[PDB]
């Protein structure tokens, strides 16, 4: 289970999407879940919510013209949904709340544009991680 702010922020910058662990809120009530009884883990092991848009109502965090932003539940192991979660953007910005989208903290700046050390082999540069192109060797890299 990768379910750590830092461990899933990586993982978001890396693969441009959760970790296996997480399932969206309408997944997770398809599954079994209702808010009201704490039930998640008993539904579904292991799995934290995760994946919905964030609305950013409040403007706490920073907007910009076609960006949006997603949520996802960090530290969750069993029983009521905690005050822990990632918000990640459509650019890939970074931040953290401990306190129920209270206030957040930017804990990375964008990756667009890094290519993480992976060996991945390719034709295209399609066939790489996001920052990577595919060079003459039939590797990705920067």
């Amino acid at each position: 289970v990768i379910n750590t702010f830092d461990g899933v922020a990586d993982y978001l910058q890396t693969y441009h999407k959760l970790p296996d662990n997480y399932i969206t809120k309408s997944e997770a009530q398809a599954l079994g879940w209702v808010a009201s009884k704490g039930n998640l883990a008993d539904v579904a092991p292991g799995k934290s919510i995760g994946g919905d848009i964030f609305s950013n109502r409040e403007g706490k965090l920073p907007g910009k013209s076609g960006r949006t932003w997603r949520e996802a539940d960090i530290n969750y192991t069993s029983g009521f949904r905690n005050s822990d979660r990632i918000l990640y953007s459509s650019d890939w910005l970074i931040y953290k709340t401990t306190d129920a989208y209270q206030t957040f903290t930017k804990i990375r700046s964008s990756s667009m544009g890094v290519c993480p050390k992976i060996l991945k082999k390719c034709r295209r540069d399609s066939d790489c991680l996001a920052g990577c192109v595919c060079g003459p060797n039939g590797f990705c890299g920067s």
